[PDB]
């Protein structure tokens, strides 16, 4: 209760309505997680069904995170990495993320986020371009449903309309482009033809893509679309930027996104589960022959960086993090659970009325809300179908987050990889009857 | 010997020259942290003379601060901050944040570092505008040599050209004015106020200015210096943001830079020492008013924020950080330090013939070089004497930056806060001897 009210009067949260935090206070305030559970604190558990924010991804209460973080804290928990400084908790981790990246991505810039790292990605590929001697390939190219942070550039890159309302447009040269969503990869493809083309490929710089579009409602894109996106890049001389800020750390089952479509990006970007949210923490992993012409024309001071780049408490947990992923098999664990949960799903599909499209990638999927599956009829928005199964599921306790733009009613599903078989059945029974009871209340 | 293969490798650094990197290898690699001092792999140890980024202000190996994250990791590391959802370290933050800024300034919103932060107030003065039915006061005024980080929008913020030539600018709406350096408080005010009648107020949105330019030289303005600008503010209805980044949290002798004009700012940007650099962590504070027409007018979600916006244990870490700034009484000891250096310094800019200015606020000043201090004449760029002083400070075990932008040589000073006497004594003593071989060389 005075939490609440400490809450309203200091607090001015990220992506909250300040008028419903105004009039009801938090909706809930955690206080413990344990595995893939959190708990309020009026004693409440749930099941934390997008891994928090997508990226708790080895589950909640891990002694040994704390333990490492504790032991480069107390050792030097903060070393500046400008003027060349180094440590060796930032060496190992760019060593450790070039030894599991695509093949040929193994040189790494360190941020502590993912709109840190997408900005970054767009200032060095104009960077590269620029010494280049192209100071005209300026243009970012993006998608429409794409999400890729709200610093200044990734808000404008971001390609949901919402972000660019909040205060506007600030950045100037990019494109937006058809999603793939609902789409062939033939239109989707000749879609990111027709503006390359338009803009003409000389002001081009870069092509960002998810490799599953996350925030945009967990869009899976057909097997062939990046290798036709790869060979677009390659034939205009514009690079392949792979946001793997949700898909990158085992959450499709691969342990990065792009690698299921059997492509490599010039630039990848990552964040969230690198740490598994531990501790802030991303980066921006460019190819061999991009880090080449750094080396060769890159002169002087690299003017560009943040204070807690290649933070060494960062990396120890990192480093952690992903001996963790590794020993417990977590990527493969991720693509079986997320095999189990969609078979279960599918079931619960056909014992109810109002589920559309279900899909996964690993553990990293979405169940679609319709008036009528068969046609394809959607609710109208007005219904706030999804909302109301997010609530519904809620006090069942489990946390899950919808996706509504532009008249959509997608349920994201996320849990942690280390969730069992056990609690994927449960999960999904919980799924059945929230989704049940809002069928039902819309009579 | 192999850790410096592996960083030239794989870690490309911030605000650092790959081409030096890849040449001579890490200047040094850092092992071990203690107060004020590091320690390098060989076993060389240094008083870490900027407190490694104008950040480590309790100093280096805290175990408290490594127990309070241990604690808070186990318990819940990470929790979601959007849709409402809360937990009690960032609440029990905000409400201590507002407890020490000036009066007035009592709504936080979190961020993970400084160009986050000011990328955020520059999304939340233009949103706060638009809300407001001026949608056309957009534009941000900032001052030459400042810095503000290198995120999209605060890139351009920066008043320090060299940042823009990176990837050139990304933003639009943005103004630089002269800077106070050297200079009158009535040349500095005119040049904002003449800019301002250039552009029109209704254009504009906010001033941004660092209470002391930390990267530009760590310059001090003069003391009626801000009460004019508050007041120009005022008349125009502009919004003033101070960038507390650098001179936050005790650094210059008061909790806040801006203490030392009084004056209160609209905004106020931080990050660095609010964590001691334990913990990435930043944020922006707005003042009551503001506050109150997000609370009116902020319809829906506030579509801005950052995945690790509020985190649990950079909050848990925080307070810690700031109760023992208040035990240690760390606020008043950067004053006491900071005159006992100034003092030190003074003496020896007598016993020297190459020192120009010597200036201190709190554990933040600045030791200018030049070839005639009486007359005001300066060693040409081509001889690069700061950065040769820093160079026999780091091998006589001092890390101090120095600043040359725009033909200027100036040594940066601003240790821990917890520095003694006996410790100043030795930095000044060496200060001393560093610019004397130098002095020397020069013929
Ligand atoms: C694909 C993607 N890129 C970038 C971001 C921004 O990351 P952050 O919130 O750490 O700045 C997000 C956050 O959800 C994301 O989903
Ligand atoms: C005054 C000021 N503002 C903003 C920043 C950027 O902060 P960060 O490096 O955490 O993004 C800096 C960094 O030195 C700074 O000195
Ligand atoms: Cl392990
Ligand atoms: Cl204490």
């Amino acid at each position: 209760r005075s939490l609440t009210e400490l809450d309203k009067k200091h607090f001015i949260h990220p992506f909250s309505s300040i008028q419903e935090q105004q009039h009801k206070g938090a909706k809930v305030i955690m206080k413990e997680g344990d595995g893939i559970y959190l708990t309020d604190v009026t004693g409440k558990t749930y099941i934390d069904g997008v891994s928090s924010l997508w990226n708790v991804n080895v589950g909640h209460g891990r002694v040994e995170l704390a333990e490492a973080a504790a032991q480069q804290m107390k050792k030097m928990a903060f070393s500046s990495a400008f003027s060349t400084f180094s440590h060796e908790p930032a060496i190992r981790l760019a060593e450790k993320i070039a030894s599991i990246t695509p093949e040929g991505l193994n040189a790494v810039f360190f941020t502590s986020g993912g709109s840190e790292s997408n900005d970054s990605a767009v200032k060095l590929v104009r960077h590269y371009w620029k010494i280049q001697g192209k100071p005209n390939k300026r243009k970012i190219i993006s998608l429409k449903r794409s999400y890729h942070g709200v610093a200044a550039a990734s808000t404008s890159v971001t390609g949901i309309p919402e972000f660019w309302g909040m205060a506007g447009h600030m950045m100037t040269d990019f494109l937006h482009v058809d999603t793939h969503y609902n789409n062939t990869t033939e239109q989707a493809v000749q879609s990111l033809c027709q503006a390359i083309e338009e803009a003409g490929p000389e002001t081009i710089a870069a092509f960002f893509a998810e490799p599953v579009q996350g925030a945009g409602g967990v869009i899976i894109p057909p097997e062939d679309y990046f290798l036709r996106i790869r060979e677009v890049c390659n034939a205009y001389g514009i690079l392949f930027v792979a946001d793997e800020v949700i898909t990158g750390f085992g959450r499709t089952g691969k342990m990065f996104g792009i690698e299921n479509w059997d492509v490599i990006p010039d630039v990848m970007t990552f964040a969230k589960g690198v740490t598994s949210g531990y501790f802030p923490l991303g980066g921006v992993v460019v190819s061999d022959p991009i880090h080449e012409v750094l080396k060769e024309k890159s002169v002087g001071t690299l003017f560009h960086g943040f204070t807690y780049s290649g933070h060494p408490t960062a990396a120890a947990v990192a480093l952690k993090n992903i001996a963790i992923i590794k020993e417990e098999r977590l990527v493969e664990n991720s693509k079986r659970m997320g095999d189990a949960l969609l078979h279960g799903l599918k079931k619960v599909k056909n014992r109810l009325e109002i589920v559309g499209d279900v899909r996964f990638v690993g553990l990293l999927g979405a169940v679609e809300l319709m008036q009528n599956p068969a046609t394809n009829k959607p609710f109208s928005s007005n219904l706030q179908v999804a909302p109301k199964v997010i609530e519904a599921l809620h006090e069942l306790g489990v946390i899950c987050r919808s996706v509504t733009y532009d008249h959509t009613n997608i349920i994201c599903l996320a849990p942690p990889l280390i969730i069992n078989q056990k609690q994927v059945d449960k999960l999904v029974e919980v799924i059945y009857e929230a989704i049940l009871k809002v069928q039902q209340q819309l009579g």
